[PDB]
C-alpha cells in the first residue's frame, strides 16, 4: 500500500519512455523532474525566428527505438542541409582554417573512419551485446588515440578524425575509450556512410519536446517539475523517496534515469553495489556544450571540423538565406576551450573560423555547468564499457536506466529510449 | 453504441501489433482470425525434436519496429549457423551443383549485389519514403532482370544473384519490380554485408509465436479464431462486419490486415477505391513455400543457392551433429517447381543437391495453396511500388495494414509490425 506503484526519477527520454510503459500497464505512476522543464539533455527552444535544439537533436531510422516511437506517434523527419555542401572547413590545432573541396573532404573523413573502425565486424558482430566477443574486452584497454596513432593517416585525415573523436568524447581523445566508438559504428550498419547519416542529418518533426510530451500524455502519469530527489531508501518491501525539501513519497519500485554524473546529489540506503559506486566515482567523460550563432552573411550549406585544441569542433548550417543570413549550429567538445555564455569570446572564435562575418546573436547551453546534467552525451573512458553491466543491474526494488546504461546507441536519444523500454519491462517483472 | 470500438481482422504480426496498440489505449477491441491458429505467415512448429519456423523466421536489430518489440518484451536473438560455413553450393538452372570455396562464394555474391544496388544511396536516400526521389519512380518501369542484364556479371555471380532475386520475388525475376529491392538494400544500411546479415542469421528467442502471444496478452483484446470475415459494410457512422456464418459484429473502426492476395474473400460496401481495386486484382507476386528436411548425415554448416528453374532455391543449416544428422531449412521461390507435400519428389530434389544423403523426414508448408495467405512474403511486380499509397490509404472508417502496406521492410515481420503501429495511430485519430 504505497503512494504509487512506481516513481520515475527524471523527465528526459529515458524517464518519459519508462513512465509511458508503466502507465499503459495501469500502474499508478509518478514522474519527478528536478528542472522546471522536461526533456533533460534535450531542450527545444527558439532563436532568431527558428525552433532550435540546444541538446540532443538528430535521429535516424537505423536507430530502432526512437524510430519505432516516431512511427507510433506519426512524427516525420526534418532534413538539415548536410548534402550538396558549399563549404567544408578544417581548423587545425594550430589555428589554421583550410577550405577543402567538399568531395575530397568527405572522401578523407570516410577513409579515416573506415581505417579507425576496420575490425568493427569482427569485434562487434552483435553491437547490442557489447561484450559478446573477447576481442571487445581486450580492446577496452585501449583509447581511441592509441588506435589513431597506428593508422598512419594523412594530416588532413588525422585532424578530421581527431576532431570527430574529441566531439564524441567531449574530451581529448587520449581519454576516450575505443570499443564504445567501434560499437556505435557497428550500430550504424558497419559502414561509414550509413553511420555518418545517423548523426547530424535528420531532426524530429515537431521537436524532441513534442515526442517527450506525446509519451507523457499517453502515459497518464502524474508529472511534477522542480522536484529534485535527494535520497532513496529501500524499506518495508518498497522504497521511500525523499526530495530536497524533505517530503517523502513511497512506492513499490523506483526507476532512476538521472545522468550518471549527477548521482552525487542522491543518497542511497542501503548503499549501492561496489561496481555502481565505482561508476559513480568515475562518471562519464563528456564536458561539451552547444551554441547557435546568427550571422548576417549567407554562408550557405557549411560543415566544419575543429581539432581538439580549438573550441568550435563541429559546425553545421541550421538555416540560410539572403534575407535571414545564416544560423550556425556548433557543438563544443570541451567547455574549458570556450565560455559559450561569453558573447565576446564567441564572436572572436566564430570570426577566427569565418573571418569577415558580423555576429547578430547567440543562444548557448552549457550542459557541463548545469547541475542536472554535469556533462553532455554519454562518453565512456578507458575500461568502462567492460563494466557496463554493473551500471545496468537492478538493486532490489530500484531500476536503473538512462542512455549511459543502454547497450546500443548510448550517445543518443535512441539509447535513452532503449533504456526506458528495458526499465518498463523490469518494473513489470518486479510488480508480478 | 457499437459492439466494439475497433475490430482487427487478422492475427499475424500486423494485427497483433494493432490490437496491442488499441487495447493499451483502453479501446474495446476484438481480433478476428480466420485460421484456427495465430501467427499468419509465421508458424512456429516442431520437427525432429526441434522448434522450427515454417514461415517468417529471421529478424535483426537494424529492423527498427520488430527490434523495439523485442526490447519491450525481453526477447534475445538465437543465432543460426551462417558463419564459418563448411559448404557453399550453387545449383545452376541446368541442374549442375558446384561446390565453391566459401570465401569466394561470399565475395561473388557481394560483388553481384553491390553492382545490382549501386545507386541505392541516390535512389533511396530515405527508404521509408519509397517515392521520395524522381529516380525511384522512373526505375519502377524496370524489372530486376532488366538491371541484371546490364551488369555483365560472371556466370557464378549471375546465377547467385538471380537465385537470390527469384527467392525474394517468389517468381521469375523478369516479373520482379526493381525499386522494391533497391529499397530493401537501403533499409539494410546501404551495404551488402549489413543487408545480408538481416535476412537469415538471427531468430527470435522463444519464437515468432512467443512474440505474437506477448503482444496479444498485453493487449487485453478479445481474440476469436476460425472466424473468417467475408463482408464489411460502412453504415450508421461505423462498420458492420459479417463472418462466413452470417453473424454480424458492429464497430466504430475496422483494421484490415489480411494478405493482399486474399482480399477476394471479402465484399466491401461501399466498394473500395479504384486504386485499391487495381492492387487487389493484381495481387502480389510471391508463390513460395517452405520445407525442412532431416537427413541422417552430418553435413555441417551449409548454404546453397539454386537458380530459378530449380526448386531448392535457398538452403541453410538449421541444426547439425553426428548424433542427430542434419536439419536443412529450404525456401522455395515457386511452388510450381516442386510439390513440397510430395515426399518422393522432395527426396529426389534434395539428393540432386546433396547426392548420397538418406532422407529421414520432412516438414513443409505450402503458403501459396493456403487460402488465408495465397502466396508467401510480399513481392511487388513492375510498377506496383509507385502506387503503394493507394493500398495504404484509409477508406472512411476502414484502416489497412499488413506487410504489403508498409514503407520499409515490406518483405519482413518488421514491415508487418510497422503497419500495425501505423494502424493503431490511425485508429486513435478516427476515434478522437
Ligand atoms: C549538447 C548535446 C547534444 C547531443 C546530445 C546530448 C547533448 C547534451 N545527444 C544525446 C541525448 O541528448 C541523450 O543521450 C539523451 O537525451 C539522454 O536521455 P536520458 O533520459 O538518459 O537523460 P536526461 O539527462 O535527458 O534525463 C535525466 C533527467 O533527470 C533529471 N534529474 C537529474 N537529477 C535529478 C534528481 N536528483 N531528481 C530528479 N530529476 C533529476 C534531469 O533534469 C533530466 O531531466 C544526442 N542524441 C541524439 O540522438 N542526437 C544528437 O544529435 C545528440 N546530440
Ligand atoms: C515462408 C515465409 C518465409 C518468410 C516470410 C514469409 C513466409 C510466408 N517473411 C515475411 C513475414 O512472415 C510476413 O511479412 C509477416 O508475417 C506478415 O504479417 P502480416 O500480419 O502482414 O500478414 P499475415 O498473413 O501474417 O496475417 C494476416 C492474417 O489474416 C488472416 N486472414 C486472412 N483472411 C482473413 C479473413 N477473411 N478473416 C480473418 N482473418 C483473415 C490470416 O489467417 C493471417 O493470420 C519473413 N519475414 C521476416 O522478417 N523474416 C523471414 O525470415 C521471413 N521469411
Amino acid at each position: 500500500g504505497f503512494d504509487y506503484d512506481v516513481v520515475v526519477v527524471g523527465g528526459g527520454f529515458a524517464g518519459a519512455t519508462a513512465a509511458r510503459e508503466c502507465g499503459l500497464q495501469g500502474y499508478r505512476t509518478l514522474l519527478l523532474e528536478a528542472r522546471s522543464r522536461l526533456g533533460g539533455r534535450t531542450f527545444t527552444s527558439r532563436f532568431a525566428g527558428q525552433e532550435i535544439e540546444l541538446g540532443g537533436t538528430w535521429v535516424h531510422w537505423l536507430q530502432p527505438h526512437v524510430w519505432a516511437e516516431m512511427q507510433r506517434y506519426g512524427l516525420g523527419v526534418v532534413e538539415d542541409p548536410l548534402t550538396n555542401l558549399d563549404k567544408t572547413l578544417i581548423m587545425y590545432n594550430d589555428g589554421i582554417v583550410e577550405s577543402i573541396s567538399p568531395d575530397e573532404f568527405g572522401k578523407n573523413i570516410r577513409i579515416a573512419f573506415e581505417k579507425l573502425c576496420h575490425d568493427a565486424w569482427e569485434v562487434f558482430p552483435r553491437p547490442h551485446e557489447p561484450m559478446f566477443t573477447e576481442r571487445a574486452r581486450e580492446l577496452d584497454k585501449s583509447s581511441v588515440l592509441d588506435r589513431i596513432k597506428t593508422l598512419g593517416l594523412s594530416r588532413l585525415q588525422q585532424a578530421q578524425i581527431n576532431s570527430y573523436m574529441a566531439l564524441y568524447a567531449g574530451e581529448t581523445t587520449d581519454k576516450f575509450g575505443l570499443p564504445g566508438v567501434l560499437k556505435l559504428f557497428a550500430c550504424g550498419g558497419w559502414n561509414y556512410d550509413a553511420f555518418m547519416d545517423t548523426e547530424t542529418h535528420y531532426r524530429i518533426q515537431g521537436g524532441t519536446i513534442g515526442l517527450i510530451n506525446a509519451m507523457l500524455t499517453d502515459s497518464g502519469a502524474e508529472v511534477r517539475m522542480s522536484v529534485p530527489v535527494t535520497a532513496v531508501e529501500q524499506v518495508n518491501g518498497g522504497v521511500k523517496i525523499k526530495t530536497d525539501d524533505d517530503e517523502i513519497i513511497t512506492a513499490g519500485v523506483v526507476v532512476m534515469t538521472v545522468p550518471l554524473n549527477t548521482y552525487k546529489h542522491i543518497d542511497f540506503t542501503p548503499a549501492l553495489s561496489k561496481g555502481k559506486q565505482r561508476f559513480i566515482k568515475e562518471g562519464q567523460l563528456s564536458k561539451g556544450a552547444k551554441l547557435y550563432v546568427h550571422v548576417k552573411q549567407n554562408l550557405g550549406r557549411v560543415f566544419a571540423f575543429a581539432d581538439e585544441q580549438q573550441p568550435l569542433n563541429w559546425v553545421q548550417t541550421r538555416d540560410y538565406s539572403d534575407e535571414l543570413g545564416t544560423i550556425l549550429s556548433i557543438t563544443i567538445a570541451r567547455k574549458e576551450t570556450i565560455d559559450v555564455n561569453d558573447r565576446d569570446a564567441v564572436t572572436r572564435e566564430v570570426q577566427k573560423m569565418f573571418p569577415g562575418v558580423e555576429v547578430l546573436g547567440t543562444a548557448a547551453y552549457d550542459w557541463t555547468a548545469d547541475p542536472f546534467s554535469l556533462g553532455a552525451w554519454a562518453a565512456y573512458g578507458v575500461g568502462q564499457l567492460s563494466r557496463l553491466k554493473d551500471l545496468q543491474a537492478a538493486e532490489g526494488r530500484i531500476v536503473f536506466a538512462g542512455a549511459e546504461t543502454s547497450n546500443g546507441w548510448h550517445a543518443s536519444i535512441d539509447g535513452a529510449v532503449e533504456s526506458g523500454l528495458r526499465a518498463g519491462r523490469e518494473v513489470k517483472q518486479l510488480l508480478s
